Order: C-alpha cells, then structure tokens, then sequence
C-alpha cells in the first residue's frame, strides 16, 4: 500500500526544552538503504526521555523522543535481510553493527555506531526522515518511537517471535533487559548468593528478577518508600529494607544482616551518595557493585579507593550488558517460555494521545511503567 | 640445637613514629602450637615498611616490621603438618587459613585472619613471641620479618622447592606477585592485548612483566622519570610515555595512541588522580582498570560515574589476587623454571644491619628494590 511513499501520521514533537509534548502531524520519509520503516504497536515512558525534556541527556532538538517500543514491520529499505514487512520488530537504542572493535569483542556491548556519546540527532547516513509542515525534526538515539510510525537503520532493530504480545514486550527495549542483564550478564550472579538492591522502581524490580532467575538465596531489596516492597516481595525480594527507618547508616546494617556484606550489589536510583554506600555494602574480599544507571548531569562522586583495594570490583554496562541484536530474541523467547513476568511492572497503560498524562505519571512517581499504545 | 628455647638475636625494633630503625638484641619465644619459628636468610624494604615509620599505616608500637622475606624453618610448634626443620619458606602477609568463607570462595584471597583490617600486632592465639630487654614488642600483618628469626603462624608460611635462592626469591612475598598477579589474576590480561601501566617502580615493572606473560602485544609504560624507562622497556613496555612532554593529558594522549583506550590499565604510583586517569584512558566499553595499591592514608577521589557506565570495570586486590598459600609455591616453580627474571628488580643489596640506609635508598628513589641479607 505505502511502500516507497511518504506517510503522514501522528507524532509526539519536543520542540524545546522544558515545554509539554506536542502531537503533531508529521511526515515520514520511506526508508533507504539498510533502513526499515516500523508501526508503532505500543512504546515505554522511561526517565532517559524525561531527561531530554529537562535538557539534562542532549540531543538536537526539534526531537521525536522514545527509545521503548515494539512495532510491525510496515517496509524495508535496499538490502536489508534480517527483517521482512509484517515482522514483529523491537528498536534498539544501542545497535549492534557486528563490525566495531566492540561488537567483535566478547564482553562489549556499547556499539561505536551509537547515537549516545556524540548525539546528531540522524539516522547512520546523517540525515532525518521526519518533517512537520516542511520543517526537518531530529531522531533520538536512532529509533524515534513516539511516533505512529518511525524509521531506524536495520543494525538498531531485532526481529522477535512472530506470536509475540507487542504491549508487554516493548520493555525488553530497555527497562527490563537494563535490569535484568544487570544481574544476570554484568554481575553474574551466582547461586546460592545474597544481593542487594538499592531501588526499587521499574530497573530495580527487574533487577530482582535477574537475581531470582540466576537463584541468589537472599535479595535484600533497599528503598526509601515503604509502599514498594510489596511488588518487590512478590518479583522475589526475600526482604526489604528502609533507610529512614535506622539510625546507623545503610552499608552498617547491610553488613550486619549479611554477616560481613552481600555478594552482589546493585545501584538503581541514579544518585551519587548511594552509588558509593552500594559499592560498600559488598564483602570487601570478593563483592561486586553494579551501577544501573547514571542521570547524565550527575557530578562527580567522591569516594575511599581503599573500597577497592581489598578485592572489591566495580562496574556499569548499558543495556544489561546484552548484544543487543543477539540477546532481545531471546527474551523474548524466555517470556514467550513463561521463564519470567512483565506484568507486575506495567502499572499503566495509556493511548499515545495522552502522552504528557504518561509523563506526569512518571514525574510523579505513582507508576512503575507507563506504556502508550497506538 | 635451639628447638624449644628462647633464642636470643637481632632485630630492627621501631619504638616510636617517625625515627630510625634501632637494631636491638631481642628474645624470640619457641613456636606454640600452629607456630613456625623461621631463620632469616633475606628480606625485602617495601613501601608499606615506611608508612609505618611515618604513622600512615596504623599499627601498635613499639614493633618488629617487615614482610617481604625468606628464609629457613628453624623449627615447628605442636600440630604443624605443612612444613619441616630445614624447608625453604615465605612468610605471607595474607594468610591462607582455608577455612573462611573468603578462602573457600574461588574468587577472594584477602583471608578474614589476616592482620591487616584491625591491626593488633600479634600472633593468632593473641600474644607476642617478642622482647626486647623484658618488654614485648609487637608484631607486624603476622610476619615481622626484620629479626635474624621470627615466629609466624602455620597459615602464614609457604613451603617452597629446596633448590630456591632466597636472595631473589624473597621478592615473591609482596612487590612482584603483587604486580604479576594484578595483572595475571586481576586484570586476567588477554593475548593480543594493550595494556597501559602507570608508574614503572618494582611493581610497575612487574605488572609489566605479567602482561608479558599473558602475551600482551603492547605495554604503555607511563612515568614523570625518564630514566625509569630504560628497564620498563627491558622487562617488556613496548612504548614510554612522560606526561609532562605534553600539552594535552595523558588519558588524551592514551586514547589518541591505542585508537579509543587500551584493553587493560593498572595504576601502581598510589596517587588519587592517577588512579582516574587510569579508570579512563581504558576503552569505554570493555576496558578494566586495576589499582594496584593505595597509601593508607589516601583522601577521596573524586570521579564521575559516567566512566564506568559505558562499560568499564574498576577493581582492587591485594597481593595480586592470589591466594598466597597456595600461589606462592608455584610462582617459585616459574622462577625455577625460568619463565620469568627477578634481577632487573633488584638494584640495591644490603647487609640487615645497614636497615636504615636501605630506607633512605627508598625514600629517594634511587632503588627499584633494596634486599636486605642475613
Ligand atoms: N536515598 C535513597 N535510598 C533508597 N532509595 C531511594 C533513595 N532515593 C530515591 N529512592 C528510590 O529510588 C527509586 C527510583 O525508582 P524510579 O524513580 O521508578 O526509577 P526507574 O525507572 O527504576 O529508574 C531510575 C533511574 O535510575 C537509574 O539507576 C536507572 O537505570 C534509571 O535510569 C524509587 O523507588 C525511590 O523511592
Ligand atoms: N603523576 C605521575 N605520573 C606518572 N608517574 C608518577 C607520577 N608521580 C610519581 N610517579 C612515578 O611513580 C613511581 C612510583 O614508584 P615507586 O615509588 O618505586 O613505588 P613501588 O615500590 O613500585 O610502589 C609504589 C606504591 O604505589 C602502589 O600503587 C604500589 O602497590 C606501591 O605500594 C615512580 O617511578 C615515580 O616516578
Ligand atoms: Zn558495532
Ligand atoms: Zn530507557
Ligand atoms: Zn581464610
Ligand atoms: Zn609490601
């Protein structure tokens, strides 16, 4: 039907920082070369894009936001091979190009044909396929997905089971796998070993389950708002612990119920004094601190390097440290399996239309996930 | 001759903080049970020996330092098994007990007996085995190595092959495992590898050397003295830097040369800023930078979280990783066998009553490493 032609659809347009989103009629281009045009089924509101309305993460702006989603394969540019129009697709926020030294490299997974480090706002060719009344808008992190329909280079989408539901799925793209891998492809978590888990929204949540799926014995889950430990409980925290509630000082009471400091820890708030009582809160022999994420104006922590030297590791990943194209197939097919479940994290789902009321939502801190469905 | 008597001989006792080294006449107790008593056939000054002169490393006074040795077991408390009169032994500042849940854990080596955390300067059971004219006299990490005889703990000794030259091998005991674990146990550096090594002292050269063995196909060596460069190279760097030959800093530098960050760098200078330098100048997605060692005194860093987001991984250990009892034994094989050369660390040997300008050799930086001879 619209193969090779522009569409004009609906999309969420930031036009400046710190403004509400705008749905707007906009333009797509078809795809070029090795470029494959996706409908939108259904898309995550994930802080990363709160942090560009904030000017907080950069990025060119005018923008079309979102990097969470699952969609349908609407038509595919000169050869490309690893999709077909009607494939049920995931866009990947880090490509995986299978050339870089990188994606050679057994243990990497930040590919250097990213969009994050240096942003242009482009497709891999250095252009945009969106427009809105003439205008050219930018792509975010090379997928776009607030946006009825979207265009990303083949090497940022992956193909996923043809019986996949889309409105659950969509948070393999990135909260999920985030946490997830966090545990299970960063940390290695262990058998038999304890964590603990500082934060426990939607990452933190999906940390836990990483740890569950890999059979820690103890997963200690730590926050400050006492009405999240019931979900927690239920995904697999063991126990749940809030700060507010002692008068010594987290890493102390961590290290007492742990009997000298949990085997794996992991950061999932994003705040500086907590990435440092994490790393602490490990046995100082053999611990492992994993850091989730990081807000992209955090200043500098300030910590003892005596926390390292007696045998402590720190560490961070993107992604979960998944290849992105290899490991979101499989997940997908893990879910499809029933080895895990999405839906304790989805706590709203909304039409795109209502794509600020997604937002407050998030800004608010009612909802674990909102996922907007076209 | 001497079993089950108090043996009357030299030692370097430090009284007080901050002055010499007094060679007193001591009185060394028999070994209790679990107990060797070892006669000192040479002994190494290493760093940690100072700051316990200048107070950075806490430790009770008045006492008997040293832990980087060798020498022969002149006989064995009650119920020892591991080692006989006559054998050729290490003291280990890290003690292997092998019963801990460090010593049983594949990955952990820094043994929860050891006397380094909460310092008591005394053997096991909790007493001395020292006097000096009716007064006792601390030991130092359960070695105390600067007596023509010391008493050490059963899981504090290594037995090693009877054809050993103390002489070298003495340096197994701290600097070189240190730096060739760091790099062979720690870092786990790959063949084909680039490797940058922050300061080219004893251990740095070690490092150096560790990284050779693994197969490294570049060592950066990076120092601020130009005529450290000259062994760097014979032990194994490919390639010297000297930062201050630059108007750009050196991670720049590091980066622009290894075409985006080297696979493996290893701060060993135990400064707060080097130690960043060397977390970034790593690759950013799979980069491990390992630290070395750190003065007990150090402050805070101070660095931004972004670095290991990406990708990275930061890690201490002691003693190069290595679980000293078992480990020692072996890297004593290797020696014998010829697969590595300890002489390029030895620039300066001293008879033990010459301790205190064996120390201001080190405080000058005249040395790589002063061995002290019985
Ligand atoms: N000092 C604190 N100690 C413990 N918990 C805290 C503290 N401050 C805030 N929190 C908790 O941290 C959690 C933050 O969760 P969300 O804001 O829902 O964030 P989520 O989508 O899970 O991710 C937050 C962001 O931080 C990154 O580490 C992570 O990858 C993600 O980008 C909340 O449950 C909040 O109560
Ligand atoms: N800013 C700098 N940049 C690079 N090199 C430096 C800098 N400042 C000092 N150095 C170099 O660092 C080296 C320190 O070497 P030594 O003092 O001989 O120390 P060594 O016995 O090898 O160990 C020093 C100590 O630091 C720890 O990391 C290590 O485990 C040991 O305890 C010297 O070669 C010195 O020139
Ligand atoms: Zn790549
Ligand atoms: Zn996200
Ligand atoms: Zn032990
Ligand atoms: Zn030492």
């Amino acid at each position: 039907s619209t193969a090779g032609k522009v569409i004009k659809c609906k999309a969420a347009v930031l036009w400046e920082e710190k403004k509400p989103f705008s749905i707007e009629e906009v333009e797509v281009a078809p795809p070029k070369a090795h470029e494959v045009r996706i409908k939108m089924v259904a898309t995550g509101i994930c802080r990363s894009d709160d942090h560009v309305v904030s000017g907080t993460l950069v990025t060119p702006l005018p923008v079309i936001a979102g990097h969470e989603a699952a969609g349908i394969v609407e038509s595919i540019g000169e050869g490309v091979t690893t999709v077909r129009p009607g494939d049920k697709v995931i866009p990947l926020f880090t490509p995986q190009c299978g050339k870089c030294r990188v994606c050679k490299h057994p243990e990497g997974n930040f590919c250097l044909k990213n969009d994050l480090s240096m942003p242009r706002g482009t497709m891999q060719d250095g252009t945009s396929r969106f427009t809105c009344r003439g205008k050219p808008i930018h792509h975010f992190l090379g997928t776009s997905t607030f946006s009825q329909y979207t265009v990303v280079d083949e090497i940022s989408v992956a193909k996923i089971d043809a019986a996949s539901p889309l409105e659950k799925v969509c948070l393999i793209g990135c909260g999920f796998s985030t946490g997830y891998g966090s545990a299970v492809k960063v940390a290695k978590v262990t058998q038999g070993s304890t964590c603990a888990v500082f934060g426990l929204g939607g990452v933190g949540l999906s940390v836990i389950m990483g740890c569950k799926a890999a059979g820690a014995a103890r997963i200690i889950g730590v926050d400050i708002n006492k009405d999240k430990f019931a979900k927690a409980k239920e995904v697999g925290a063991t126990e749940c612990v809030n700060p507010q509630d002692y008068k010594k000082p987290i890493q102390e009471v961590l290290t007492e119920m742990s009997n000298g400091g949990v085997d794996f820890s992991f950061e999932v708030i994003g705040r500086l004094d907590t990435m440092v009582t994490a790393l602490s809160c490990c046995q100082e022999a053999y611990g492992v601190s994993v850091i989730v994420g990081v807000p992209p104006d955090s200043q500098n922590l300030s910590m003892n390097p005596m926390l390292l030297l007696s045998g402590r590791t720190w560490k961070g990943a993107i992604f979960g440290g998944f290849k992105s194209k290899d490991s979101v197939p499989k997940l997908v097919a893990d879910f499809m399996a029933k080895k895990f479940a999405l839906d304790p994290l989805i706590t709203h789902v909304l039409p795109f239309e209502k794509i600020n009321e997604g937002f407050d939502l998030l800004r608010s801190g009612e909802s674990i996930r909102t996922i907007l469905t076209f």
